[PDB]
């Protein structure tokens, strides 16, 4: 095995968990410790479909600029007895871009989905059907509904998660290394 295919496999494996909200399905991407982000859209409540079982939220933070603008990332913390692997490291410092990156979907509808999406570029400002949302990043990709929360990943890099689409492109929400501090 070469070593992209075994880092994205692993992710799967350790961190990318099918989910579900009363919003629908999502791909949920667990960082370290109880700690999980999620698209703030899937509007997680009190508990949360993981796999196989109904896990109590004990905490979400849903993440807004210093212009209190939507960032579009929902930070859960578990009831449970699982530390994720932690992949902190994997995650840049600050919002990166990439080449040929591949998009990582873990639903039930989607199982463990590999979708080249190709070069991610900054992007910024994305309106989503209404809401203003910073920090975003966008790939020439048709995505489409179910595949938020999708992780964007390349190289040994966890840049994105994914958030939204035109039919066309596709856009994350770009990830920081101090989000999970
Ligand atoms: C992922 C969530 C989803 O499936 O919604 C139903 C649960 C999608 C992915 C989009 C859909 C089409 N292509 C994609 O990649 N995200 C959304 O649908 C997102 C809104 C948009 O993408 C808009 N372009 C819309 C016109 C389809 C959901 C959203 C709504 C409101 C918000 F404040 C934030 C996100």
């Amino acid at each position: 095995m070469g070593p992209s295919l075994d880092f994205a496999l692993s992710l799967l494996r350790r961190n990318v968990r099918q989910v579900q909200t009363d919003q629908g399905h999502f791909t949920m991407l667990g960082v370290r410790d109880r700690l999980a982000v999620l698209p703030r859209h899937s509007q997680p409540g009190k508990t949360i479909w993981i796999e196989h079982k109904l896990v109590n939220i004990l905490d979400a933070v849903e993440l807004v600029d210093e212009q209190g603008v939507n960032l579009e990332l929902t930070l859960i913390t578990l009831d449970t007895n699982e530390k994720f692997r932690d992949i902190t490291k994997f995650i840049p410092e600050n919002i990166s871009t990439a080449s040929d990156a591949t998009l990582v979907i873990n639903t039930e509808h989607m199982p463990s989905m590999f979708v080249p999406v190709g070069d991610v570029v900054q992007y910024g400002f994305l309106n989503l059907s209404g809401k203003p949302t910073h920090r975003t990043m966008m790939y020439n990709f048709p995505t489409k509904a179910g595949q938020c929360g999708g992780v964007v990943t390349s190289v040994g890099k966890v840049i994105g998660i994914h958030i939204g689409g035109n039919g066309r492109q596709g856009f994350c929400a770009g990830l920081k290394r101090s989000y999970f501090a």
